[PDB]
């Protein structure tokens, strides 16, 4: 279909229970290489990639239809649909976090549980919020995208993922990002950092799992902690003992159990 190779979407695994994994800004489905192999065994295993990821075709990146996160999250129905899939475990890493919990106001019956990986429904600080970032933060990434992509990505990468600045895991996201066309790095770069999701949280009744790093240059852990206050379902937190934005592509031992034990345990 148009839709799933648009997506490259990869069915995988095989089980009477589907999982659905989503990604974060800058990098593409290869950043659950260290968690499918624990999941094929139990689960069918759904990946694919947000429109505009690095690996897709920018000749499909509809600005329009992306200028809000709901562009995404039409995509993930449109993509759980075609593939006949009536009800599924969603992980959402980042962004793909609040796109899952989006799509489950629109179409709760779909998920039966949404497992968040450094989620935060606002970047930006607001009266009584901490989010980590000021407007002025903001602006000087963006500058710094428009000035010299290159650049930008070789000094966002080791901060975004965090750990030893020369890992294997800071490389693989630094070539994902640079691999994203500028102009939508920096559309989408604006549309998600900008972003408030915090309005529909107390609306939500799918259960969510929120696990983050403990130190996550992007997510302050009061934003765990706000989630699971004004989340309407039932939630739990798990602040894990990581660093980086992407620990189930940096750390893999100490994160991908505690993403298993979450996906194998209801609330
Ligand atoms: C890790 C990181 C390091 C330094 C500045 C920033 C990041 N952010 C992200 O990645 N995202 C946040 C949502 N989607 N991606 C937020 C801006």
């Amino acid at each position: 279909g148009v839709v799933e190779e648009a997506h490259n979407v990869k069915v995988i695994g095989s089980g009477e229970a589907t999982i659905v994994l989503g990604h974060g800004f800058g990098t593409d489905q290869s950043v659950w290489k260290h968690l499918v192999p624990h999941l094929v065994d139990d689960y069918r295993v759904v990946l694919y990639d947000n429109m505009g990821a690095g690996t897709t075709n920018p000749d499909y990146f509809d600005f329009d239809r992306y200028s809000n996160l709901e562009g995404y999250s039409f995509d993930l129905i449109a993509i759980l649909e075609d593939l006949k899939i009536e009800s599924c475990i969603f992980v959402g890493h980042s962004v793909s976090a609040m796109i899952g919990v989006l799509a489950s106001l629109n179409r709760p019956d779909l998920f039966s549980k949404i497992v968040m990986i450094s989620a935060s429904p606002r970047y930006v600080n607001d009266v009584d919020y901490q989010g980590g970032f000021e407007q002025e933060d903001l602006n000087q990434l963006f500058e710094a995208i428009r000035s010299n992509y290159k650049a930008w990505c070789l000094g966002f990468a080791p901060l975004a993922v965090g750990g030893d600045m020369d890992s294997i895991a800071v490389q693989e996201f630094s070539r994902t990002l640079f691999n994203m066309r500028p102009d939508i790095a920096l559309s989408v770069g604006q549309t998600i950092f900008q972003s408030d999701m915090r309005q529909i949280l107390p609306f939500v009744t799918v259960p969510c799992h929120i696990l983050q790093s403990v130190k996550d240059l992007a997510v302050p852990v009061v934003v765990s902690e706000y989630l699971h206050a004004n989340l309407g379902c039932e939630s739990v937190v798990e602040v894990i003992p990581s660093d980086g934005h992407l620990p189930q592509l940096s750390s893999p031992d100490s994160v991908i159990p505690v993403i298993l034990r979450h996906i194998r345990n209801d609330i």
